[PDB]
């Protein structure tokens, strides 16, 4: 088994307050679980080779998602901003998969990711154990 | 818009408890979100025709989802149990569409519906309030 | 240190749901903490001699107040109906100690206990592991 | 009636992260209730003249208070750190009144308040809808 912790970390307020409206889960690698425990946010996958994604929505209105997986034995991430309405995480999870048009950073196995809204809003991704089973990530919004 | 909140009442310790681990929005009618309010989820959509799915599962392992949505303007619902570790509602939440499988139990605009997993879990999930935009079901696991 | 975790049943929709709208850590045994993991609830307790109280409102504006702690080495619950707006959680917790008109029910270190409020709502607690520091429990509405 | 509804936001994860571990209503005022909504915190209460408090531990075992509440119809709030385990909220709540260690705090009526704890950590109230009877307050961790 794969697990990934989450810890969200909400710096600016001037940003809006995110909050998650969506939790999807991967097939692959007889797929995986999300969990809540002391306010942090747990996917447990059943192997290496899948993932699940977190979408976000400000209470500005801002829709984003954040992708967390395992790929060849090694942690990745990705975050997706500007999302539209009906680019639900059931749109975007799959597109990491099967050729699709976000595979590549899925490949990169990032340790760390981060990106910026063109709304101006920073996202990032930043893994504080990188090695083993037990993988755990900050999840930062600013 | 059309919303659907959920009351989620657990009768039977001896079926063991079960928590949400999933939470997928279809993309139709400009999607949606899931949120959770005073201990009750809802599911906003921006339209008809859409829909979300909550997997749940149980201390004992059991996986089923709940599938809610709209249908040409009625609720619908369904329940799917026996899932095995890859079938995330990821997988499930498009079967109910592009003429998928599962078409056909959304088609039914189903203000009710109950079914008992093979390893003797009753699942039913009944509107309490059937009309109109802001729809109210109970989840009740058995 | 001892810990209790309690998961929720709400057996009956005709009676309301309900949701936590307080959590008390009397002060005694070094304190303790609430947390929540996967839909349930944690009281952990610096020792023995303590306790910890939450406090339900239904929506259908029910108060009732669920009492759970370790006396002498052994687990003890209490349930509290027909509550008023002002008898919060911070007013019900201490009255099980320093002669307080609850005491009693803690000196009964039960292992089960059940009331019905005047309006008709059946509580209960029952300890599932009722031996040892790690001590579980079901709360089941009715 | 009068409602404050808070919003976290955690900034700098060398701080660790904290989670809510106790959430108390004052008596005044016919009491009131905590609820969640979309990642928020609201606490409700009967009128003018009460309050609640949250607990908070981080991850890194630090335990500060925030109090937050109305006196003679403004808002006031106060942040206690280095708190002992032993100093619960239940604790904390009532020392704000009957001329308590911090009845002097709340008697500033302040529409913010910052403080940092003596290990390094700073917090900081800030109402961003100061007056009426719907209050609004961003909790900042730093
Ligand atoms: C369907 C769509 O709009 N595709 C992309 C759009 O998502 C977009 O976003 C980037 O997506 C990559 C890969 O998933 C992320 O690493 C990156 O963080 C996203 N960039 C931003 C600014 O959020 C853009 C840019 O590649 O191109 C659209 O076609
Ligand atoms: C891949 C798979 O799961 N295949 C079949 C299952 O879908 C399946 O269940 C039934 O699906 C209907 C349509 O979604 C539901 O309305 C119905 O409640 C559900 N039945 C149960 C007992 O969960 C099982 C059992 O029919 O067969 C699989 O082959
Ligand atoms: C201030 C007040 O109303 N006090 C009494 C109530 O608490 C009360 O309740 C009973 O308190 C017992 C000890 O805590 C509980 O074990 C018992 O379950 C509870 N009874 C019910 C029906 O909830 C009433 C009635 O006994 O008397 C009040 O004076
Ligand atoms: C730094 C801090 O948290 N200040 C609090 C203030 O704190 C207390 C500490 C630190 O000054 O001093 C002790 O003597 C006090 N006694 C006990 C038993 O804790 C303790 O309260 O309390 C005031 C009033 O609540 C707050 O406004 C400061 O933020």
């Amino acid at each position: 088994t794969y697990s990934i912790t989450l810890r969200v970390f909400q710096r600016n307020p001037g940003r809006g307050f995110f909050s998650i409206v969506e939790k999807t889960v991967f097939h692959y690698a007889n797929g995986g679980t999300w969990s809540e425990a002391k306010g942090t946010h747990t996917l447990t996958m059943g192997g290496s080779g899948t993932s699940g994604v977190l979408r976000f929505m400000s209470d500005k209105g801002e829709l984003i998602t954040v992708a967390v997986g395992v790929h060849n034995y090694k942690r990745w991430c990705d975050v997706v901003t500007g999302l539209k309405p009906e680019e639900t995480a059931l749109v975007i999870n799959p597109q990491y998969y099967n050729n699709g048009p976000r595979a590549y950073t899925r490949e990169k196995q990032l340790a760390e990711y981060n990106v910026t809204s063109v709304v101006g809003t920073r996202f990032e991704v930043k893994y504080t154990v990188v090695e083993g089973n037990n993988l755990e990530a900050n999840v930062i919004f600013s």
